[PDB]
Order: structure tokens, then sequence, then C-alpha cells
């Protein structure tokens, strides 16, 4: 079969396409990268019909030495995927020394990778440190709910992580570790990535006030469906706020019980 | 025919599916079970090319014996399970003393249940009891309208009985029997189980406060109808109680006359 | 071809489909008709292969006498007919005298016509008087942001039609006759027919308070196109009514410019 | 290939049905035109099976002379584009002195071009002003939250652009020439057609307060997304101000950084 029918270009279709219906991703808005073996890739080398074109990196990281990645275009609609996969995905490998990487397939007419593949590569770093290597996926989108909450929320990672939790009893099992927060920053730089990195130190979930969230999970569908439970509880949320707020809620000491019952340690912090 | 082309087997498809479009059904959220007779399957056997795998039940139920199901698996998405049924369905046939119950087709690689089965398997029961047999389904989703309503609503039955009937005409007709509403619990656990089971006696729909909802009925089609009937109500009350309220709604008068033309006793702690 | 490929099954296919999608027809919630001509029928006779079965009329009308009309039918769900079109619409026949009519084609496995058809009989024989026989269309559904505005809006015609004039600058320009309101009914009863054929005298357009609306029309695209405009201006209003309402508007000097330049005649009653 | 295969056709039907989709263009609203090179309708000159019927317009526009456009009809809807693109789209090919047009393909059954046509014209020459030949579409929605905003909202530029930048980061990027928004005037008119044209001189997307939506751009796509990054943010701000209004929000010192960053001019006027 052609690459496209692969499980990993089928899986960026599915992601991408299914966050389009879902309303979060308009325009060029989200990206989408996906940590990949050599033995994913090696079947379908005769597909790769055109010379590797190298993109060096400011920040090096030899941690992803010799490593494929599938990726979201810069400039491309998570719309179009699935009508052209090849003009808006890439697969891409980086060198030997982590300075650089080659564009191996896809990114057709001169495309590149999303201007945001440096700070997704600094991400997939530090959770392939914090999860043992068992990460694999940064998805970053436009989810709708999450967006409103950061304008009536603090902006602070406890108060949101438990007004999440309480927005939908599953949340806590799905993030324990919370919705790490950001304050607001200027898209594209290298101190958004930074920060953004960091905070995937310790959360698989974080926040761009005004802007969007930042997932990271092993597989693509428990990626998607990370960030998809957190916007799930926005949206309930956004309802209960719209109708003047909480009558009743899930306690401290309910959650707490939830957390024991599952065999997580939920942050303790949000648990007052 | 495959099995995959089986009148039950496209009758899961298509409500988890629906189920998944209508937003109810975040990650591996909602469970779906569907009590068949020897009959239905039968004709599929040689479709079946692996060993039954045995997995026992800590609570048996004799009732069950020998009695198949097709069910949703443990951690599966129901937006995957159009994409592979076999790997997100399963059908199980409980054994002769209802001790226990072999797989006999799907939930590949090593998949089980989804671990509500045993709760499923005990309102299966009491349904079974309360219609005569007529009820064969069971279907838990995350109705994001009905949710919201548990935060802002007295979690009270006969309160919010009353203003789902009110929230849409056809309700007091298709759940005469009003909505049953428990406490908060920690899901997965016997409690939580026996306590719906003992509302499953009374109501063919019961609130989880801050989760989601549990129907019953007896074809697919009925219990997803059952279930949207009180979600579309829950999402007219969303919008009206965000305008600031009832200016006028349908009275006791109306809704005992509604109930009176169709032939139904509509729960009458619910019409003051 | 199958009487299946017709223009008018596919019509109805598409009809029903979309106000499914709309979320307007949970359950059996909503019923359509559509008035044939024998010619529209006649080239797919062959494919009429039960015997007709006759229903009688408890109010006759031979103003449709020998009309042939297709009907979605009573218990059946509008998401269901693109999948089954026979089993969930039929193709009926009123008799000579207008005492009764035949079911030609569809309806499989002694299903009916919508209990509501009568009603819609009687809307029919209104609106061919009432537009000299260019109407063909009765379309009822459950419209949920019209529906949510009848427990916050006067239920007034000439109120609630000015509102929903307001909330869209095309609703004068396609309902300039504006929106009849009845009181709530006991859905089903010949009151509740009688009722709205009697507005259907004056407006394309009636609302059941807390039940959902009726449009008339001369094609499937125009009915639904109707209801789908006053659907949309009422999705507005309820966003604008949920931030704290209007703090400008449309004006009723601007909306008789607009009557003027569309050579309509708007209700006068709503433009104070 | 048929013409219907053709990139443009292809993009009129995915713009169309992507629009009908997001709930923009319910019945007629709405319409969409593509300013074309001879180049890519010359090839499909053998489907072009009937004569070319001549429109007058009323003001010529010379700089248009003999320039091909894609458009939707008069009284089409955007949904049915996708089942028959030749009934409800026609190519036009405006004449050597701009004095009209000739309709070469589609349009069948004596349909014609939408009525806004001259409008969509006369803003097409001015955006080839303002962008130096590079925009060529036009496209008008019925967006719902910015519909929705414009009776909540000073219909004001300056106001409205500063809340729609802060209502999602990437706004300022996208639009940073702002929003511009117009009075209340009756669509269809030479007025209208003339003060949309006049701010296509310094935005790139017009508002028409309880209406909807102009944009411009140099494809189908960019305008589209243009619209929808507009349409995203709205939707943000009518959920936030549903929930009481901002908390917190995007500074003009943030907005200013943004702008600087990206290489874009900010309408100064929305920066206080
Ligand atoms: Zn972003
Ligand atoms: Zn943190
Ligand atoms: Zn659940
Ligand atoms: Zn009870
Ligand atoms: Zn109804
Ligand atoms: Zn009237
Ligand atoms: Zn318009
Ligand atoms: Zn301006």
């Amino acid at each position: 079969q052609n690459i496209t029918q692969s499980w990993f270009v089928q899986g960026m279709i599915k992601a991408t396409t299914d966050a389009w219906l879902k309303g979060w991703d308009e325009r060029n808005g989200g990206n989408l990268t996906l940590r990949l073996d050599d033995a994913d890739i090696a079947p379908y080398h005769d597909n790769f019909h055109q010379q590797p074109r190298y993109i060096p990196l400011s920040q090096p990281m030899p941690l992803l030495a010799n490593t494929p990645f599938i990726v979201t275009g810069s400039g491309k609609f998570f719309r179009n995927v699935q009508l052209d996969p090849a003009a808006n995905l890439g697969i891409v490998k980086v060198d030997s020394d982590g300075a650089g990487y080659h564009i191996l397939w896809g990114l057709t007419n001169e495309a590149v990778p999303t201007s945001s593949l440096p700070a997704h590569f600094l991400s997939h770093c530090e959770r392939i440190k914090a999860t043992n290597g068992k990460d694999r996926v940064i998805m970053h989108c436009h989810a709708t709910n999450l967006i409103a909450l950061t304008y009536v929320l603090e902006n602070d990672t406890a108060v949101f992580t438990r007004q999440l939790w309480e927005g939908s009893t599953e949340c806590l099992v799905v993030f324990p570790d919370g919705v790490g927060i950001l304050p607001w920053m200027v898209p594209g730089t290298d101190a958004i990535g930074q920060a953004t990195a960091q905070e995937m130190q310790k959360h698989s979930l974080v926040l761009w006030p005004f802007h969007g969230v930042f997932g990271s999970g092993p597989t693509l569908d428990e990626t998607f469906g990370l960030i998809d439970t957190a916007e799930k509880s926005a949206q309930v949320l956004v309802k209960v706020y719209s109708m003047g707020g909480m009558g009743q809620t899930i306690s401290a000491a309910e959650l707490i019980a939830l957390g024991k019952r599952f065999g997580v340690t939920p942050l303790a912090s949000a648990l007052a």
C-alpha cells in the first residue's frame, strides 16, 4: 500500500479532521506532531520520490537524533489534511546530531513544517523524560470552551484544574496532574516554547490564555481524548456559569475518594 | 454475510457513532450493552475464529444464564466503533449458572468488556423484571446539557422530572415515570451499580450528577431516542435558564391533560 | 430507476436528514408531508408490490380527492429515513370522495402515516386555498431555539414576529406575514389541528409553545428554508438575550423600508 | 475531465458546503464569487453546451473587462451546491467594455447570478486596487456569532476590532486592518454596494449589522479562513459575555507586541 494508507498517515488525517469538525481549528489554527520509529516508515520508502530537504534547528536536540516524525505544515488547514495529506503533512527525520532535520515525504510545493515545530520538539523532549519514552504526540488546538474560560477564571493552575475536575467526573482520573496555565505570551517565540516545555514536565495539558491548549500523550487517540475530555468539561462549565453558576458540585472529599479508587495521585493544590 | 453486517453489529455502530456525533462520548466516556437471542448470533458462527475467553463475575446472575449480549469494550472510544467494530465491541455469552461469561467474538488484542458490565448486567436484570422481558438495552453516555443541569437544579427526582417535562411537550409521554437521580457516587463501584439498578425498577432513565445518564429500552433506537428526548429538553432548558428563566411554561394541569390523552400515568410527585 | 431514486423520495430523505442533523428531530419528533401529482408517481407503478391498505378519515376532505402524498410514518425517526425510506415513508392517495386514503407504497411491516396526518391534511387544504394551489408541503419539527424563545417571549404573534424580523435582516422578506402563535394545546387532538389550520390561513409559519413549529411552502427546500430562516433568527436572539439583550436592533422604520424595497406587505401589527 | 471536477468548481463546492455546515447560510443566505483567468476555463470549453446569455450591468466596470468569474446563483441554497453545481453556480465573463456579462456555463433552467453580483463586482474592483490584483474572492455569509455581537457591541469599527482581536490571539495577525462596520442598510441597494466597496479599501472584512459579513482574499481557503477566524473569535466572545464578561483579556501592550513580532501594522485606533 501507499504510505497514505499507513496507520500513521490515516491517524493524522483522523485527528486533524475530527478537531476540524469540533470547531477547534479554524484557518491554520492548531498543529500536530507524532514521533515515529524508523520501522514504521521503512516499508514505505519507495513512496519517497523527492530529495530530502534540509532545515537546520536553532536549538539542537541530540535526544531526538535520527528520530522520524510526522507533522502538520506551516499555514496549512486541518480541514484540508483529508483532501491532500501529502500537501498538508510531512514526514521529517532529525539528523545524527539533532542540529536539524530532513523532510522525507510530503509538504509538497515547497511547504515546510509548522513554525511551532521547534517548540513541539522541546516538549517532546520533556515528555520523553517525564514518561520514560511513552509519550509520542504533541497536539495544539484552539479548543473553544477552554479558550472562553481563560477570560473568566483566574489564570492559575489550581483554580482551573479544580473547576475542570468538577465539570465532568472522569476529569480527575484522565488528568490527575491537572492543567498547567501560562501567562499570555507572544506565540512563535523561544520564550513560549521554553515555558510550555517546562510545564510539560508537570502536566500533560498546558493552557495558553486567550489562545488554546497543548496536550501530550502516547498515541493520537489518547492525546485527542485527553484534550476532548478537558474541552467537554469546559463546555459543561460554560453552560453552568452562563446559567448563574454552581448550586452544587463535586466536593474535595468526593474528588479525593475518586483518586483513591482509580489509583491516581491528584494535584494536591486543587483539593481545598 | 459477515457478522459485521448483521443488524445488531450495524445497530451498535449506529448508536455509538450517533452518540459520538452528539458530543456525548468524549474519549472512552459511555458504554452500551444489548441483550440478544441465541438465534441472532447462531447464523454467524463461522465468523468466530478464536477460543472463547472466560471472565468470572463477582456477583453471579442466574437470570442471565446462557444469554448473549453485544457490548462496548473497556477503554474503547465510541468514535472508533465504526472504524473497527471487532476491536471495539464484543459478543459475550453468560455461562450456565450466571457465574461468569465467555467472550465469543471481537474485543481483539486482549480487550475486555466495559468495566461497567457487571453494573449493566444488574440493571438488565431489574429491567427484565420491570418490563416482563421487553427491555434489552442499557446505554450510558455523557449527555452534555443533562450534565450541566445537575449543577443548577435540585438533585431531586421530582424537581428534575418536572423541568424536563416542561422543556419539551413530548417528554411526559416519552418518560411518564420520570428521571431518577442518584447522589454523586464513585463510578465503577458495586454501590453505584446497585443504586442504579434499584432506580431502574422505577424509571427508564437514571441521572448521575456531574457525570451523565443511564437509559434502558427494548431496542437501540428506542433507548437512544429516550436519552435524546431528555437531552433535547435539557438543551432547551439550558437556553431558557441562560436567558433568565421561564416567563411561561407547561402547567401541571396541561401536563395532566397530556398524560390522560396519551394513556400514560405520570409520576404524581412531579405534578404540583 | 426505482422510486427510491425519484426526486420526491430523495427530497423527503434530504429534508428529514437535514432536519435530523440540525437537532430538530429527536426520536419521532417531527413529521413531513408532500403533495404530489399522479404524474409524479405513475412512472414508478411497477415498484408497488403490495395491496393498498385503506385507512378512513374521520373528517373527510373532498378538496384532496384523488390526490397523492408522500408522508413520514407514525413513530418513525427522521434519522432513519435515509437508511430505509420504504420503512419510514409512505405514498398515500386519498380516495374519490376524500373519506379516506390508500397506502400505495412503503410504510412496510404494517407501519402507518404520522398520527398528525389528518391535521396535515387540514392545513394542506387551507394553504391550497390561501396560495391558489401553490403550496405543497407541511413540515413540523422541534426547532430548538424557537422552542426556547416560547418560554421567554410573550406568546403573541406581533411581539414574536417583530423579534424574529429583528434577529436577521432577511426575515421580514422571507416571512412578511409573520409567525402565528397558538396557546399550548394537547398535540394529536382535533382542536390543535383546527387551530393550526386557521392560522395557516394568515401565516406560512405557526408556533406551538413549548413544542415546535409548523411550516408550509411550495417545495421541500422553500419550506425547509423558511423554517431554517426563522430558527436561525431565533438562534441569534437566544445568544443576544443570553448576553443581556439588545443594545441596538433593526428599527420599525428600517423594517418598513425593507418591505418596500422587496415589494412585500409586512404584518402591520409588528411594526410599532 | 468535466469542469465539475475542476479545481475552481470543486473549490466553490467546498466553500459553500463548509459554510452551510457551519450554520452560516440558511436558505439562500450568502453569496460567493471567484475571479478566474481565461486559462482556468479555456481547457473546459467543450463542456459549454448552451448559448451565452447576456446580462447588462447598470454600472459598467472596465477594470473587469474580459474577466471570467464563477459565482453562486440568485435564490440558490449553499446546501445544494454539492448536489448540482451546474444548477447553483455559473461561470460568467464580463464583456469587452465592462457594460455587461455573458453567462457561459451553469445557472441551468434560466437561473441568474446572485442579485448581489454588481456589489461583488464593485468590491472586487476596490480589492484589486488595494492589493495590486492579488485578491480574487468576495464571500458573504450570515456568520451567526458575528451577527449576534452586532446587537450588543457598539457598531463602531475600533470597538469591534479590539474585541475580536481580544477574542483569539491570531486575530490581530489574520486581520491587522480590523473589521469595518457599516450602519444597517437595505440589502440589494446601490448604496450598500457602494458603502461596502469603500470600506473594502481599508479592510478585508466588512460587517453588516443585524445581517452578516463580507470578506475578501486571494483564494477561497484564505477568504473562508479569514471569516472563520473572525467568527471563531465572535463565538468565544459570545460565551464570555454570556458568562458575565471578561475578568481578564489581551491588553493593548500585548497586542502591539504581537503585531511587532509578526511584522504587521495593526489598526491604531483599536489599540487604547
Ligand atoms: Zn495556536
Ligand atoms: Zn505546573
Ligand atoms: Zn461515564
Ligand atoms: Zn426513583
Ligand atoms: Zn411535535
Ligand atoms: Zn395569526
Ligand atoms: Zn445576506
Ligand atoms: Zn473603515
